[PDB]
DNA sequence: GCGCACCGAAAGGTGCGTATTGTCT
């Protein structure tokens, strides 16, 4: 699955849950929850680790050696974008299988079809210029990324999802950053999922997986069945009841009855203890008679 | 955008709209 969302100015406190590790077991260093990733990002000299600081720096839109602040055209009467946010979320089973039975191989194939995915995304990075009152749209394949993997739902469950942070800037060939024109990424959107989905199907075959395709077109692991996945989805379980009170029918929803079904069902967002938790997912696994081989 | 109206100052730049699967900020 992939989900794009702008963020404008009153998001860039949003930019801050990024960091408090959505993720847990595998933010502890274990090959780290953050990773800059884009042409772009190495334009700048940034890999590794995002830097708390310097990201929330690039979403203010300071690129710091020596340049000025971006974005200054933008209309007083027009929201200041900070970026483009891309969530990848692998399918339910996978995330049991990397986050429940435990399986670090997972959570590097993830990693690969999102980082593929990405370079894709990089390729349709576009910017604008203007020359004489002329305009001209300027493909310059260079984007600034940060990325934040995290492993639970709002429900608690196994969840393994990345947040791809597009920063709204890229270097044009004349050595100038300007905003990033998302028409074609935003636009692409489906098109990425695809690849996202393709790429995590080879990955998980090259580790010995059978793939179970649906309708759809996703696909789950073969040895976990329906109502074991369902198990393990609460939110999906608490959008559906949203839809069930309304006397709403899910094959055919306008988008406000959707997001509000989605917004509206979320309960209390509260913590939990990360070594608590996957017991309870292991207890709840055996329950649902999965069987993790 | 389906080109405009504003921003700032560079015969320059930006938002805007775009998006619509499910595992579900
Ligand atoms: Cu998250």
């Amino acid at each position: 699955m992939l989900s794009h969302m702008v963020l404008t100015r009153q998001d860039i406190g949003r930019a801050a849950s990024y960091y408090e590790d959505g993720a847990d077991d595998y933010y502890a260093k274990d090959g780290d929850a953050s990773e800059w990733q884009g042409k772009g990002a190495e334009e700048l000299g940034l890999s590794g680790e995002v830097d708390s600081k310097r990201f929330r720096e690039l979403l203010a839109g300071n690129i710091g050696e020596g340049h000025r602040i971006m974005r200054s055209a933008t209309r007083q009467d027009s929201k200041e974008r900070i970026g483009l946010d891309l969530t990848f979320s692998a399918p339910k089973s996978v995330s049991l299988q990397a986050l429940v039975a435990g399986d670090a191989e997972i959570i590097k194939a993830h990693d690969r079809a999102v980082a593929r995915t990405l370079e894709q995304a990089e390729a349709r990075a576009q910017a604008r210029q203007k020359i004489q009152g002329k305009t001209r749209i300027e493909t310059t394949g260079n984007l600034v990324i940060g990325k934040f993997r995290h492993e639970t739902s709002r429900e608690r469950d196994p969840q393994l999802h990345t947040h791809a942070v597009i920063l709204n800037m890229t270097k044009r060939s004349d050595g100038q950053w300007r905003a990033l024109k998302n028409d074609e990424i935003v636009k692409a959107t489906r098109y990425l999922g695809a690849v996202y989905n393709a790429e995590l199907a080879h990955e998980l075959q090259k580790l010995g997986y059978q793939l179970r395709y649906g309708k759809d077109g996703n696909f789950d692991l073969a040895h976990i069945d329906r109502q074991q996945i369902e198990g393990f989805s609460k939110r999906t379980e608490q959008i559906a009841e949203w839809y069930a009170a309304r006397g709403l029918d899910p094959n055919s929803v306008s988008l406000e009855q959707k997001q509000a079904a989605k917004v509206l069902s979320r309960a209390k967002k509260t913590s939990v203890d990360r070594e608590a938790l996957r017991a309870e997912w292991q207890a709840t696994a055996k329950e649902l008679g999965i069987d993790f081989s």
